This record gives structure tokens, C-alpha cells and sequence, in this order.
């Protein structure tokens, strides 16, 4: 049920959710599926937030994705409440408060645990790990650990040299047999193994 | 669907959840409120102002600690078994005291607010805040437990937005004075005020 | 329904799922709804244990299965192993068990915290709602936070042995009965002595 999951892609038809090969969500049984790990988002216009998903990505049950931006409202203005969306004839001359957020970027091959929430506009490198509930208000670097609320540091999987060549080499682009040609090393922590694999594919 | 929604006032039936006007939720609201029996008078209540965001999957827990009495040998709340056995039990529940939530409060999305806490006017409550004690006004809080984060406004500005309590007012007046309300304008908004009185 | 709830052993059916008398979750979606990726087909899983007379608060997360297939230390956390694709056949397995999840007696569980896999929780512990647990819990600590930290102990070391030696979740209803202005009460010493002169 954790391990596989159903594919995001099948599941979503949202425009502004886009997801690459092979990731999946392991809350699948619960409510609408993905769908509800999903708030806010506009699925008919094209001037909002989007939420982008790399390929590979393992999403735990209960995942939740901000979108909206501010949901219109302002910290800085008298009152937080959105005049500006309330059908009130009264409140016809209130200004717009919304402001985006930026694009909310999942990398490639990221471990999204269980219940985490994924603040507006956050950006989360590839091959990082989201620890169940975190709640993620900062961009999260390429394969660094990350918990808490607010997520903080914990540590980096590999080491910068290792990551480094995880980068230049970027496995996800690799089609499936060329991954089923490099299967004993991709479930190995021979990342410089699989690298000097790659040089000679070139 | 987050900028405005159902208003609470007309989807609660709950006698103990009294809620002021155009306070909406982003979500029912009902479902946010956790074990408040709708048929009790002597009971904490949730009180929540006017023009407060409520994002979706908040919590209000209610009925205090539920009968648990961490001083007790146990927190098993015999009392509340039908079992004869039990029958001489002592009622460990203890209540909390009311849920007040301000005007213009910002709760965010899964926030839970711990029973018998006060928060202030214009207070904001980070998405998934755990918040266990009383916020103050225009206090912006996160984190679990949720701890201080900054103040909206300036000492003297919380105090005219104090004096001239904008949610009284009718929305008719709100929206003669839309352009301040939607600024950070706030001395201009209670000079305004000052030369409606 | 906060007080009393529903009692655990009749709401589960997953065999996997061990849960002693009077247990109860407040949040009757049931209990089974708590627990997250526990098969309930195989006998090589990690358990989830639950002493008596504990009460869970409503949406309380249970994470089962361990590491999910997810090697952190591996090229990818995918677990290529799982996904029935014929080019991922010389895939190698990334499951990793965790253990049991061993919740004592008289632990009160708050609403929506999560328990990793693989922790032991001690009798009489108390988890504040919205706690992540994510290493053992000792018997009468108070924790909370995400990570869950130390808050406090609910009683003294003395009173902790005494209620180590007389472990009264072993008693009868009947005998629980015969001393239940103790139970309701801080005199842990009074409730060691009583029990002292039932032997
Ligand atoms: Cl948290």
C-alpha cells in the first residue's frame, strides 16, 4: 500500500497540476485520492500558482499542498478579512488582496511523508526528503532531510560530491530499460558506481 | 475557494458555537469543532468575533481535558463507563473555560486551538499552529506549540484599532471608508473615524 | 463523545492489530481508520500492541510498514521493487521493518498525534494532541511537540516503582471497583499499601 501506491498522473485532470513519470500517492483509498491533497487550486485559469511534481516522487498519505498564494489576505492592510471577494454591494470599491505565491516546485525522486503540509510557493529540490508532518514554509535543497513545524534542517543524504554527480547525470531522464539495465546499482548506495555507468553510456 | 465560502453563522446549529457577522470557513464547519455537545448549557462554548478566516481542516477542541486527570493514578475516566463496577468513580472532567476567538482573526489552514484559550483581535494563527495559551491582539503566532512570531501592527496603532473597534460598525459605514480599511493606513482609518463621531 | 468513546477490541478486525480491555477511541471512520499501512495478511509485519485502559483521541495516526520500501541511503527513495514494471525486475528489495509499536497501559494518546514505527510508549505516558512521536516514550512522561520532546513526569521516581510493582491494569474490574476512590486520586502511596495488604 506505501510501497506502490497509484500513479499521480491517472488521478489528477486539474491543468495546473502537473506530475511527472511514475509518482505515486500512498493515501489513495482516502477521500478523492491525490485530488485532496490539493487546496485551493483554480483548475479554470491560467494566471495562478501552479503546482509542478517531478518524476519519482513518493507522496504519503495526507499530503497537503497549499496553493492560493495568500488566499487575499493581507497581514499589512487594517484587516485580513477579503473584503474584496465577499458579494456585498457595499463592499464594491475594496481592493484586490490576493497576491501569488510563485509556483510550489517538487524535484525528481522526493520523499513527501505523510501529513506534511507544503506551504505556497515553496520550492523542494530533488532527490529531498519531507518528513511526516512536516510543515515546509522554505525552499528545501537537492536530497537535503527536512522536519519539523517549521521544517528545518536535518541532514543531507549524500555527500556534495556524491550529489554533484547525482546532478550532472540526472537518472530520471534515462528511459525505464536504461534504469532496468542499472537496477542493482540505482538500489545501492553506489552513486559512484552508477555515475561512472552513465559516463560510459556517453 | 479559500477567498470567501459558506458564512459560519448560517451552517452551525450547535447552540454552544456562537459566531459573529461574516466570519467564513474554507471548507463544514461543523466538522472543525471536536467533542462540544450541542445539548448542554453547562458546557464550554466556542465564541468566535466577526470578520474572522477560518481555513480549511481547522480544529476547536472542546470538553476540556475530556475527563482525564493527569494527577489521578489514571487518566481512564472511569466515571464515564456504565460498568457497575466503576459505579463509585469520582468525575474526573474538568472544564477549560469558554474558546473566545477575536475579530479578525486568521486561522490557518489545520490549525488546532487547545481548549480555553483567548485570542486577541486581529490575530494571525499560522497553518498548522498547535496554539496551548492565549494569543494577543494583532499577535501573529506558528509552530507546536505555537510561540510568537511578530506583531502586525505598531503598539499605538493596536491601540487606535482598539479605541475605534471597526467591526461594529455597519457594513454600509465599512465600505465609505474601503479604501483605508484595504491599506496599512490605519492612523488615516482612525482620524477617519474620529470625524464620524 | 470524548469521555467514553467506543472500546478498540470490538471496532478492529486486522489480526495485526494487538489491543488490551477497555481501550477506547474518541473519534467513532473508526479506529481501524487510525492505523496506516498495516497488512493484515502477513504474520512478518510489525505489530501494533496497545496496552489496556488507554484512550486515544480522534485522529490519532499510527504509521505502520515501517520504512514503506523507502531506502534514504540508496540511489532513489522510489521503491523500484514494488512497481510492477518488467524493466525494474532485477530490483532489489528496499523494505526495511521497524519493529513493533508497543503503546503500554494507561497511556493517553492526544487528538491527531502520530506515532512512527517502531516506538514503545510506557505505561501511564501521556501524548500531547498534534505530538509527532518519533522515539520511545518512558513510562508517566508527558510529551509533545513535533519531534515530540519532554515535557514532564507525571509523577516522582518513588511513586513510578510503586506503580511498576503493582501494575493495577492487571487487577479485575472487580478489584479496580474495591479501591476506585484511590484510582481517582493522587495517593499513589495509599494505592501501593491497599494493594499491599490484597496479597
Ligand atoms: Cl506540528
Amino acid at each position: 500500500s506505501p510501497f506502490s501506491g497509484k500513479p499521480i498522473q491517472e488521478q489528477i485532470t486539474n491543468p495546473n497540476i502537473i506530475v511527472g513519470r511514475h509518482s505515486y500517492y500512498s493515501g489513495y483509498y482516502h477521500g478523492h485520492g491525490f485530488d485532496d491533497c490539493v487546496r485551493y487550486l483554480n483548475p479554470e485559469r491560467n494566471d495562478v500558482d501552479k503546482l509542478i511534481i517531478g518524476s519519482f516522487c513518493s507522496v504519503g498519505s495526507g499530503a497537503v499542498f497549499m496553493m492560493a498564494g495568500n488566499q487575499g489576505h493581507r497581514t499589512d492592510w487594517v484587516s485580513t478579512f477579503p473584503f474584496f471577494y465577499q458579494q456585498n454591494p457595499n463592499f464594491s470599491e475594496a481592493k484586490d488582496g490576493f497576491v501569488r505565491a510563485g509556483d510550489t516546485r517538487i524535484g525528481h525522486d522526493v520523499w513527501i511523508g505523510s501529513e506534511a503540509m507544503i506551504m505556497p510557493g515553496v520550492t523542494i529540490g530533488d532527490g529531498a526528503i519531507i518528513a511526516s508532518r512536516a510543515v515546509v514554509t522554505k525552499d528545501v535543497a537537492p536530497y537535503e532531510v527536512v522536519g519539523s513545524n517549521p521544517a528545518k534542517h536535518i541532514k543531507f543524504r549524500f555527500s556534495p560530491q556524491e550529489i554533484e554527480m547525482l546532478q550532472e547525470m540526472q537518472w530520471w531522464q534515462w528511459s525505464d530499460e536504461q534504469l532496468g539495465q542499472c537496477m542493482a546499482l540505482m538500489c545501492s548506495a553506489d552513486i559512484e558506481g552508477l555515475y561512472l555507468w552513465w559516463k560510459q553510456s556517453q
